[PDB]
C-alpha cells in the first residue's frame, strides 16, 4: 500500500525536511541518510527536525 | 559520514526543484521522490521542473 501511513508518512518526511530553511547542510544530510536507513522512523524524524529548523531560526 | 557527495547532490538539485515559484506541490513532491530513487535522473528532472514552472508563470 504506497498509500498507507507508512509510506505517506515517509514520502512526507522527505518532502518536508528537504523544506525546512534552518537546518544546515549537514543536518539535513543526516536526516535523509536516517530516513533511508530506517524509513519506519520517518514521523518521529520530521518531528525532531521541525523543532530543530526553529531552534536554528535567526535571531 | 552522512554528509557525503550522495546526500549533498540530493540535497542540492531537491532543493533548486522545491524553490521553482509556479510548481505546485503535487509536481514538486513527484520530481523530489524520482530524484530520491533515481538520482541518475537529476539534471533531467531540473529541466523538466523548470520548464513546468516557467509555463506556469502567474499572468
Amino acid at each position: 500500500a504506497v498509500d498507507n501511513k507508512f509510506n505517506k508518512e515517509f514520502q512526507n518526511a522527505i518532502y518536508e525536511i528537504l523544506h525546512l530553511p534552518n537546518l544546515n547542510e549537514e543536518q539535513r544530510n543526516a536526516f535523509f541518510q536516517s530516513l533511508k536507513d530506517d524509513p519506519s522512523q520517518s514521523a518521529n524524524l520530521l518531528a525532531e527536525a521541525k523543532k530543530l529548523n526553529d531552534a536554528q531560526a535567526p535571531k
